[PDB]
């Protein structure tokens, strides 16, 4: 268990204390706990990314990342926090500037803590996609130009990666397959199941039969707009699941 | 997404700074940081419980406990942080001495910060409840007198009482559901669901059904050897909770 955060405002207590160490130009491990632990209280929680982006959290970010642009984990934890914000609709119009979605461009070329970074860069940025065109009223970086970084990004991860992230559910990632609007939000959700099942197949697998994962993926192979290498991916899943 | 990893360095570096501030006598918000801090990163995490406890978190707990007596949010944090420690199985061998059950069994009537601290040494010792009389051993007090204030503090909470809490899954609370050993531990996690779906049903109801608390608490009823009191918790908690699906 931990305390009420929204009663305390820990989300507040949180970002005040990256500032300071931010002022001070130091990323110790405190700094690095008060992002990792702003990562796990936005965990499917709403109202703690609306909490950050509303208390400026973004500058913060950005300003942390140019401050410290070697710092790896420090990096993990910030895009993890960024992860969770996108899954919330409501919030995504904030992400749509030039200003933004040039950093998480940018990280999709990421080598920091293995695959971490540029896989939750292109989570925020698969989420973002989904919308649709209409939704990217941004003029620099093109949506072209970054659907193809996007499509770069997930060929060269190795699929037997070993991961620093976890998930409670994988209903955020579903919502991504049954969709024509974006394939390559459909491709990068594809691959993060892949990856689970081929790694950690005594926690993952389970997880995504539960949540409805077998007709959202065989849908995957009979669908005009998905990608040949989607499909094959897909079917990929399948025979891991059906082995558990 | 989120994750939760044991972090030997920060864990140490927390219990660095507590022991400084504990020499300089400042309960500072420094302080109050790092043991709020130790509680976020043992939430659902026991290896940052075990390190806690490797690297002497008892005697600084109980240090700060002589040393501030009176500072409510510090005992609250200590507390929460020592609720997620007794919820590790391999780690309760450690917090059977007399010292620390006198101490938790102390802090049964403690009224600081609502019923938080109360609530959670409740939860500590009934997690060590669990284990049964043999690993209590000869520890001081008796496992009886320390049952009877534990049922005692339970029936003082106001069973709607505003809380200073959150769960993320009720993994541990139904792990003292399904059990004959302990009647006054199955008591408390019965409470603990009851307060939370009276107060915030929009949150802890759908937990609770997800998690398969309702067959848990249909078979408490059931049960030829559980107290009436802890039935009819656990029948207002099903109530609520059929409740809860109608408006949605």
């Amino acid at each position: 268990a931990f305390l009420h955060v929204g009663k305390m405002g820990f989300v507040v207590t949180m970002l005040k204390l990256i500032q300071k160490k931010l002022l001070d130009k130091t990323c110790d491990q405190v700094m690095e706990f008060s992002w990792s632990a702003l990562w796990n209280i936005t965990d499917e929680t709403p109202d703690n990314c609306e909490m950050f982006l509303n208390f400026n959290g973004m500058k913060l970010f950005l300003d942390c990342l140019k401050e410290f642009p070697e710092k790896q984990e420090l990096h993990r934890n910030m895009l993890g926090l960024l992860g969770n914000v996108a899954e919330v609709k409501e919030l995504r119009p904030q992400l749509m500037t030039s200003q933004f979605i040039s950093v998480f461009s940018n990280l999709l070329e990421s080598k920091a803590d293995g695959i971490e970074v540029s896989y939750n860069a292109c989570g925020v940025l698969s989420h973002i996609m989904f919308d649709g065109p209409e939704a990217w009223g941004v003029c620099e970086p093109q949506r072209e130009e970054v659907e193809e970084r996007m499509w770069a990004a997930i060929q060269s991860w190795d699929i037997n990666s070993r991961r620093n992230i976890n998930y409670r559910s994988f209903e955020p990632i579903l919502r991504l397959l049954p969709q024509g609007i974006s394939p390559v939000s459909q491709h990068w959700a594809t691959w993060a199941l892949y990856n689970l099942v081929s790694v950690y197949p005594d926690k993952y697998c389970p997880l995504l039969i539960k949540e409805g994962g077998m007709p959202l993926l065989r849908d995957i192979i009979k669908m005009a707009t998905a990608r040949q290498e989607t499909k094959e991916m897909a079917r990929k899943v399948i025979e891991h699941c059906s082995n558990f």
